[PDB]
């Protein structure tokens, strides 16, 4: 059984030979391919990346504030996850659209439509019905859940490897609290890029083993996706490689 | 080079060997896997499938009917590709997303958020901020017009083959004005399901052995989408199997 990491790598290697240079926001650069997809099994184990160190705290920490609140910076001390309307659009107000995840996996499992999106809130001013930059799709299948993230664009050296901590632990909690167990993670991308000044760490990250992925043991019974608490989760078996600098 | 074709075949296969049972609204039953990708080159050939002929007609008319209006059903003489807010939400109203998709292409093509949006109109009613149906995000590199389309549900049997024509025409279209060459055309499900009815006609498909795809010739120069017609194109080399009817 070959490590789910080995997508990850393979997509880089594949974005350094066959990518093509692009330009960006800050004209800064990259190599980009268009349109890829990573499935991660959650049975067992969680995709925390191991050919580097993965910032756990600021993936856990992160998704908690998202779950909780907030418009207000610092006061976790604009990501690339953007869980910014998840909950709001302000205490009981707008649609909670996480809320609505769990409540749809309660009430329909077999729904299609199980579905939240996140923006990139540069893009809120910029224009009348922005684009998400993050839709993501829930599914149920014989009392397991999985989740499929589409982002209209993947950072593949610094956002990618974070977000598919953050979006696992998601699905972690929610299925916590609906009583299913953890399926698979899939990853698609539409605009997938490695800026030009993480080709040579990457190159170098290429070249390490992936170590076995670890545990992730929920230490509590949790009946909220609100009374969620980082002390709640344990990391059990995390023996990643050292950790890279990538400059942004 | 292997032919784009087998993508979709080997999507069959696994669906119906590793598939699970689900019901859907019509509690008819389905084989379902959740979360797929595959890409069909554009590049000198058009991915209108050979193991079965697919209705082309229907696609360039139903194609073209989504383009200008139209809320009024016969007319054309609900569909898998749900188009009926790409102009409007009436003429010169509402955000036109196909027209800012074009736009945009031509004002930035390095842009990562040219997305443009369908839903199933029996959503509008149901809820509150009702998720789309499907996710459509094009990419420029090198003078190529890329396109990936997100759907939350794929019905393999009926609705993808056609869907996978009707977007490889879009994107066709979209390239012929901007005046980009297509690039790829890549297909993402979510819930991916095949109906137990169709079992039977699809493992006989599987058995058959796609011939090379056609052309799709233009055959006029045309500066405004509105401004196609279905005797603008022309199927070059289409040599398929025969129709394999499918109940619904």
């Amino acid at each position: 059984p070959p490590h789910g990491e080995l997508q990850y790598l393979g997509q880089i290697q594949h974005i350094l030979r066959c990518g093509v240079r692009k330009d960006d926001r800050t004209g800064t650069g990259t190599l980009s391919v268009f349109g890829m997809q990573a499935r991660y099994s959650l049975r067992d184990e969680f995709p925390l990346l191991t050919t580097k160190r993965v910032f756990w705290k600021g993936v856990l920490e992160e998704l908690l504030w998202f779950i909780k609140g907030s418009t207000n910076a610092k006061e976790l001390s604009l990501g690339p996850v953007y869980g910014f309307q998840w909950r709001h659009f302000y205490s009981g107000q707008g649609v909670d659209q996480l809320q609505r995840v769990i409540d749809t996996i309660k009430t329909n499992p077999d729904d299609r439509r199980i579905i939240m999106c996140a923006w990139n809130p540069r893009d809120l001013p910029l224009m009348a019905l922005p684009p998400c930059h993050a839709l993501c799709q829930f599914a149920v299948v014989n009392s397991e859940l999985s989740c499929q993230l589409y982002q209209r664009s993947g950072d593949m050296g610094l956002g990618v490897p974070f977000n598919i901590a953050s979006y696992a632990l998601l699905t972690y909690m929610i299925a916590h609290i609906t009583g299913l167990k953890p399926g698979d993670f899939i990853h698609t991308l539409g605009d997938a890029h490695i800026y030009l000044n993480h080709i040579e760490p990457l190159k170098i990250q290429l070249q390490r083993e992936p170590r076995p992925f670890p545990k992730l043991r929920i230490l509590r019974k949790v009946e909220k996706i609100d009374d969620f608490k980082a002390e709640d989760f344990q990391i059990e078996g995390y023996n990643p490689h050292p950790t890279i600098k990538m400059e942004m």
